[PDB]
């Protein structure tokens, strides 16, 4: 019970630019978040922010041109909530984006949604 | 529930290795490193102390305390990063006083429950 309350509070902080030391530019749209949470939830951020993990200065700004801004929004909301909105339109882009970010848990849910659908060759 | 537990088990490991620790807390000499964004979400006192310097990404903020013991603050800080508080007759008073000073309503309720599980009469 205590764990859920803490994460519901962290999501409110990043949506108000509270202690946000990590900006993420995906197709122009900016995403503010906490650098200590991405390190714990993504292998990519665990490696990018590893070097500058004790340099308390200007906020670290990551950039991405491999996925869309809307695709990254669903994943970023999952990081601060644990709920991923999947559908036939986004299941592919979310899977590609999750692998780039090195999040094994998201990849598994995408494969389960793929198993619940049919895709054949033309 | 699994994602929440894993994240908190990861955050507790970070503060014990000085990873992204921008908040130092000096309680009776012993220093405690932690994340201010988690203390802001779990304590009303820190929600007010860090309110002014909430967007000033600079040197780490250093708080001081002389109202409770270092061991009392250690048990509470371990509760923040785990959600499990070990209460007993020896520490229920110090934890309750420290929890109120830190403005954590949840900790006070568990202390009051342990008080109901104990006996206190006059001398």
């Amino acid at each position: 019970s205590h764990h859920i309350r803490l994460l519901q509070q962290l999501d409110e902080q990043r949506q108000k630019d509270l202690f946000c030391d990590c900006h993420i530019i995906v197709e122009g749209q900016m995403f503010k978040a906490h650098r200590n949470v991405l390190f714990a939830s993504s292998g990519y951020f665990k490696m990018l922010l590893s070097q500058s993990c004790r340099d308390m200065g200007e906020p670290i700004t990551a950039t991405f041109d491999v996925f869309s801004a809307d695709t990254f929004t669903a994943i970023l909301d999952f990081v601060y909530s644990g709920k991923l909105p999947l559908s036939g339109q986004n299941v592919i882009e979310v899977m590609s984006a999750a692998a780039y970010l090195q999040m094994t848990d998201v990849i598994g849910v995408c494969k389960m949604f793929i198993k619940s659908s049919l895709d054949i060759n033309e």
